[PDB]
């Protein structure tokens, strides 16, 4: 389906897709605000009458979105969480008109057993809950994460360009009875501007602040007592896409010194798509701001990447709003919020 | 050759044996003293006039004297160690006697090329320089180990028994710009007593003291800095017997958490021979110490061992009164001052 229907109604379509390509959207989270008000005005402002043609026409503007953004993630499991929400509302209808469907749990196995309302409003406040759910995160960490820290121990930090995990270090400080050192990686192409800022306000708190160029993580790793990731985006197999530089690296550092690694996300940030290959879901940067001069850039083929990817492998926790969870074990967390069809658009 | 002409001359060859198989005898240190007195003793009253009949009467006294004790390796070194000392001194009178010599270096190949006097003498202060090496050994280990150790790093110590260690960490403990925890395995069934003492002693210098039980060892693992090694004696292929223990298990859990192994030895405390098999050279203990009652002994067949061993793939440095030296390569220091024939007596 085209935006041929949606033009005079609904402008806002192509503003968003206008601040994707050129990226003037910034930040999973912002991304997922943008998608959510996009989905308040398709429902507020469309006339249907007929839900099916409804749902399958979300998806399709949903198809569209995905393709014309890789890197929103954000964007395709808000669209993906909404219509979930929307098919069980559907299910629990459609049960009423035709007139046991409670067997124990809920569980899959799809391919066993076969088969005027407020469904419209419910799909309001659905939107409603999710803003509130992405607004606070935070308290939800804070239960589960600041727990598992001691005393007199070393913090390694790659990624500091989370917001998330930021503020899950500063509820930590506020707490007068933790101390902690903080080693920050300074992911040079890239993280750079975002690490000297992430090291202004450790300071600004007054905790014992270490900058550190990524030749030398391996030159500390020995007293390193914990790592601690800032990703962006969390998959099914357990694995995270990353902001940008210089994690990849340090957890096959920490992997090696058997350190354990730690990673802080949300239910929204985390991905029901599975990564089969970094090949194709990685963007890479602009070698622009490595090497200056154009005639030796003839022979001078440089190599950057902005996202950086982490396998399985190494991390150990996915401290949520809802809780800490294993990587064998996330994908069910996945499944809670999103359906099997709900995948390919 | 038997003891029959060695008897009204020689008395102390039979209470040494008597020391020995009763264990009236303690320490490898003192094994080592014993026969250094013995082998001052043989050279100071026989009459030989003859150089090879002696050597090889030397060999047999040697080989009766490893029979009667088989964890006596102090005896069997120093032994070899004037063997050797005596076999350079007669190839180079050899060489006198028959009147290039010197090809490189001093290599070893005896499988290529083929081939009165003051000899006494110097049999008499070769016994005087071993004394001397045996009785400092200590200088020449704090001059390359109190260089490792840093600021705020956590020592964990299997076998508190050896007194070469316990003045290593004694040395570095009266340097007042270094500071270290010390944790001590107790090592229930034989090290206790031992173990308490050095307890006692690191508190009485006023060290950071931490007594650990032999389970707990895996509840520390993780914010252990260094291991250290109290052995008795050092092997070929690197490995070392252990003044018994709880060190083999606390090696393996140093080596899963990838934390640093260090050994302090000496070089009579090295030996020539090769531990093929744990099973004939590591000596049981005494279950009598573990459980009282005879009549549930019946049923009760419980399992003690005194000596301990580590495999080389463990621990990475031996540092002696020469220097520090890696596992794969203490053979050569060890070909260095015994002879390839002065194995198998």
């Amino acid at each position: 389906h085209p935006n041929a229907a949606t033009s005079d109604v609904n402008v806002t379509i192509d503003t968003f897709v206008a601040k994707l390509k050129r990226r003037q959207v910034q930040g999973s989270y912002a991304i997922a605000l943008e998608t959510l008000q996009l989905l308040m005005r398709f429902i507020s402002a469309a006339r249907w009458n007929h839900v099916n043609d409804l749902i399958e026409q979300i998806r399709d503007l949903g198809n569209s979105l995905e393709k014309a953004h890789p890197t929103a993630f954000s964007c395709g499991n808000v669209i993906r969480r909404i219509l979930a929400v929307l098919r069980d509302e559907v299910e629990e209808d459609t049960m009423s008109t035709t007139v046991v469907a409670e067997p124990l749990i809920s569980s899959m196995f799809n391919l066993l057993q076969k088969p005027k309302t407020d469904y419209r409003q419910v799909a309001i406040q659905g939107i409603k809950d999710l803003i509130d759910e992405i607004k606070n995160i935070d308290e939800g960490i804070q239960q589960i994460a600041i727990d598992l820290i001691h005393d007199h121990e070393i913090l390694l930090t790659p990624t500091p360009d989370s917001k998330t995990v930021l503020k899950f270090l500063i509820t930590a400080r506020e707490r007068s009875n933790r101390t902690f050192t903080v080693l920050v990686t300074e992911g040079f192409p890239n993280n750079t501007k975002n690490a000297h800022e992430f090291a202004k306000k450790l300071a600004q708190h007054n905790i014992e602040t270490l900058v550190v160029p990524d030749s030398a993580v391996f030159a500390l790793m020995s007293r390193v007592g914990k790592v601690i990731i800032g990703t962006k985006a969390v998959f099914v197999n357990g694995g995270t896409i990353s902001s940008n530089s210089g994690v990849s690296s340090v957890c096959e550092c920490a992997r090696e010194f058997r350190t354990p690694v730690f990673a802080v996300a949300g239910l929204y940030k985390l991905s029901p798509l599975y990564p089969f290959d970094v090949e194709k879901f990685v963007e890479f940067g602009g070698s622009q701001r490595i090497l200056p001069r154009m005639d030796p850039r003839k022979r001078l083929d440089t190599v950057n990447q902005i996202t950086d990817y982490v396998p399985p492998e190494n991390i150990d926790i996915y401290i949520t709003n809802v809780g800490g969870f294993n990587p064998s074990f996330i994908y069910r967390i996945a499944w809670d919020n999103y359906k099997q069809i709900d995948v390919h658009l």
